[PDB]
């Protein structure tokens, strides 16, 4: 977890509106499962893709306000953003393979 970046309803807009390069956001909660399932493989994917996308989560229960202004209905969620947008979103847990292919379908 030491590469992930911790957001709140606060900091979304500083840290992943106005970010450089792609940002992977991940919304959970610490009751969600398959969410705790997906949390190792993310940790992969920040150390593989080092460099050429950052990871941050943000935690349902601790910050409310985010995830309905993106319509999120359930968790875990991923968004992908670049330049300010939504890119591509992803729902439910998935393996690192297919987040892989997932990823780089949208980094070019
Ligand atoms: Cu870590």
């Amino acid at each position: 977890s030491d590469k992930i970046i911790h957001l709140t309803d606060d900091s979304f807009d500083t840290d992943v509106l106005k970010a450089d390069g792609a940002i992977l956001v991940d919304f959970w909660a610490e009751w969600c499962g398959p969410c705790k399932m997906i949390a190792p493989i993310l940790d992969e994917i920040a150390d593989e893709y080092q460099g050429k996308l950052t990871v941050a989560k943000l935690n349902i229960d601790q910050n409310p306000g985010t995830a309905p202004k993106y319509g999120i209905r359930g968790i875990p969620t991923l968004l992908l953003f670049k330049n300010g947008e939504v890119a591509a979103t992803k729902v439910g847990a998935l393996s690192k393979g297919q987040l892989k292919e997932f990823l780089d379908a949208n980094l070019a």
